[PDB]
């Protein structure tokens, strides 16, 4: 059995705003299920051009740090 958090790129988007891409991790493994074992949170600011009154939004994003073989 093995399970690893692997670096990925991921899209952070929101209706009416410009999507950004950030580093995150994804679980990859074979458990003889590979799920997040440690995580944290980040604030990602998206620019929303066109919208003068709310020109940006902060989206809260969970960052996976480590993964492990866990029940279900
Ligand atoms: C995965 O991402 C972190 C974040 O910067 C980086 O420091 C680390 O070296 C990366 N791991 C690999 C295997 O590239």
């Amino acid at each position: 059995a093995w399970c690893e958090a692997k670096n990925i790129t991921q899209i952070v988007g929101h209706s009416g705003c410009e999507a950004k891409s950030i580093q995150n991790r994804a679980c990859l493994g074979q458990c003889f299920s590979c799920m997040p074992a440690q995580s944290m949170w980040e604030i990602v600011t998206l620019e929303c051009p066109g919208h003068e009154e709310v020109p940006r939004v902060d989206k809260l994003v969970e960052k996976i740090l480590h993964c492990s073989c866990q029940a279900c």
